[PDB]
């Protein structure tokens, strides 16, 4: 009967056009491309919706975190488009707020949410994910350590793989 003031849930292929338009603006805005496109975001939230995270407010999507498993050390161009079920590690593919929506701790609560909600799943022993060097002192709240530069590669942009133990 009415739209909640808040809402955290985990994601389902329906709100992959929502999660699309917010990574338009938030990445593809700013470097001419993004994360995830919508055939990926559907992958993941078909394969391992458990593995998404995001908060509404009064029935729109307001931030987000797709991720899925990994099951090695380190973070590599096929890891982007993969799924290892056995996989021990959590791979943050994308992490985004709403343009209205940012800077005031939406980004900071839902990553503790995430990390917490990921960790509570046993197998999932770590959390990994790529950010831009700007970033890195972010994620070192939540208990990410800067690992090197990450393998991947995306048009000239670099990133550094951070690790966080869960
Ligand atoms: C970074 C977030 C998620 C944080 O959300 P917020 O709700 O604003 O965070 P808050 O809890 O309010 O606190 C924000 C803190 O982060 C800092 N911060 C936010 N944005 C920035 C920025 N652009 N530069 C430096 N610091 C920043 C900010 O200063 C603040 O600290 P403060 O308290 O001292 O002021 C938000 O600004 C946002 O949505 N930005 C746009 C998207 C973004 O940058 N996402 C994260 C990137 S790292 C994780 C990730 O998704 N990596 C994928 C890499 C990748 C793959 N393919 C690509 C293609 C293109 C591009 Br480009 C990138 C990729
Ligand atoms: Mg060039």
């Amino acid at each position: 009967h009415t739209l909640p003031a808040n809402e955290f849930r985990c994601l389902t292929p329906e709100d992959a056009a929502g999660v699309f338009e917010i990574e338009r603006e938030a990445f593809i805005s700013v470097s001419g491309n993004c994360p995830l496109n919508l055939d990926e975001v559907q992958h993941f939230l078909t394969l391992c919706p458990e593995l998404s995270l995001g908060w509404f407010v009064e029935g729109r999507l307001v931030a987000f975190i797709i991720g899925s498993l990994w099951d090695e050390e380190r973070l590599t161009q096929e890891s982007l488009a993969l799924h290892r079920p056995r996989g021990h590690s959590a791979h943050l593919h994308a992490l985004a707020v709403h343009r209205s929506f940012r800077q005031q701790g939406k980004g900071s609560v839902l990553l503790w949410r995430y990390l917490h909600h990921v960790g509570a799943q046993p197998a999932v022993r770590r959390a990994v994910l790529m950010c831009e060097d700007a970033l890195v002192p972010f994620y070192q709240r939540f208990g990410f350590h800067p690992a090197g530069p990450c393998a991947i590669v995306v048009g000239s942009l670099t990133f550094t793989e951070m690790h966080c133990s869960l």
